[PDB]
């Protein structure tokens, strides 16, 4: 694929923005966030299978990547959605929350605060949609590569080749916009350093989920495999 | 500073490699690792104060950065030390451990495994010492920038300016070595993506320390401030 075709593939693969399920005519938070994220995950699977190179991996490796990255992907999506809404997190168009509304759950305002900080950072850098889809694909391919035989060596080589292709695509987007070569590598670095903070927020979020001690709230490898291991009957 | 002078400053600022304290004539693990890391932290402070731009920050902001980054810095140092020792972690020249020797502590082999994976990754990329010192400085300036007034806006602007200068330095190292422009941004991206895994390992390690429920094992803000807030009487 060319860089322009890579971008086009990623934009067309974008998942939709889902709504929270609550009667708007009625006067709770963990349940809304749980239901929303669970519905988003199904669309995640569909999106990941359209990330170029992802379906060339073994199904086992596909599951490992999604297992490691799913919460990071949910959060970067949230941060991107919330970019143009200072001080608020657009979990859904009908669920736009501020940090005060997170005080009703222990541990929530801390996570809200980091998401709000990342969204403000996105805003100051004026993150573009084309950069955002590249970053999200990078998360999917990178976050689990470190926890994977002759086959595994070939899978890791392919992942790094795709990641390199995404780097080239980000640089190409930046060159097309008229940035100097110095501005290009400076902006590439700034965007990739943000991914370390997204990892950070995900780990804090995973801590919260595991503390909930709920059977199904963290998606199992078997569930993720069931979702990814689709048949060809449709 | 020029890029060559930046590199020279970072190399000269490097901390020493400390030894574990144990009678080698005698026949335990958490205690050795605790003592070693605590002695390393004092040298960390000295090193951080020599990272160009770091001492231009407020002392409050200096402490915040070190509080967020100290375990990441310890682990990248470990991974770098262990690079030329496949399957082992060189905690110290007299404490070279394999993953089997981590099975004696619950949760240890999992952390060992991620450190070993990162060290193998360093080895395959043939990480250079000049790149390593740049990456370590990036960790110090980046890992806490998201949890910080007119003064704070100026502090964050300065941090991003220094980070941009470190990006330029990494690219300069790569250009001097004869890499193409494409190889330069591909390698920059590969190195910065590794920092997301170092964040990951640090968060898992922080989880372990907080579970220990030991008063002094996680350095307090006040302790870090006491260490950083030095007088000019020597
Ligand atoms: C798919 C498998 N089962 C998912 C079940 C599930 C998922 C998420 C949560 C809520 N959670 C866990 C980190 C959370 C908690 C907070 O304070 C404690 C603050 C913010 C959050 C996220 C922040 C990102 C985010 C993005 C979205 O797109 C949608 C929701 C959220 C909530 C509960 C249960
Ligand atoms: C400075 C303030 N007080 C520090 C007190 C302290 C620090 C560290 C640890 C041990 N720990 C916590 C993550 C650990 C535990 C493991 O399994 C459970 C495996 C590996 C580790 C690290 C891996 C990196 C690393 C690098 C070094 O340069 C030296 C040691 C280590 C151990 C205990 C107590």
């Amino acid at each position: 694929l060319t860089a322009d075709q890579m971008v086009s593939a990623l934009l067309d693969a974008e998942p939709p923005i889902l709504y929270s399920e609550y009667d708007p005519t009625r006067p709770s938070m963990m349940g809304l966030l749980t239901n929303l994220a669970d519905r988003e995950l199904v669309h995640m699977i569909n999106w990941a299978k359209r990330v170029p190179g992802f379906v060339d991996l073994t199904l086992h490796d596909q599951v490992h990547l999604l297992e490691s990255a799913w919460l990071e992907i949910l959060m970067i999506g949230l941060v991107w959605r919330s970019m143009e809404h200072p001080g608020k997190l657009l979990f859904a168009p009908n669920l736009l929350l501020d940090r005060n509304q997170g005080k009703s759950v222990e541990g929530m305002v801390e996570i809200f605060d980091m998401l709000l900080a990342t969204s403000s950072r996105f805003r100051m850098m004026n993150l573009q949609g084309e950069e955002f889809v590249c970053l999200k694909s990078i998360i999917l391919l990178n976050s689990g590569v470190y926890t994977f035989t002759l086959k595994s060596l070939e899978e890791k080589d392919h992942i790094h080749r795709v990641l390199d292709k995404i780097t080239d695509t980000l640089i190409h987007l930046m060159a097309k916009a008229g940035l100097t070569l110095q501005q290009q590598h400076q902006r590439l670095a700034q965007l990739l350093l943000i991914l370390s903070h997204i990892r950070h927020m995900s780990n804090k979020g995973m801590e919260h989920l595991y503390s909930m001690k709920s059977k199904n709230v963290v998606p199992s490898y078997d569930l993720l495999l069931e979702m990814l291991d689709a048949h060809r009957l449709h």
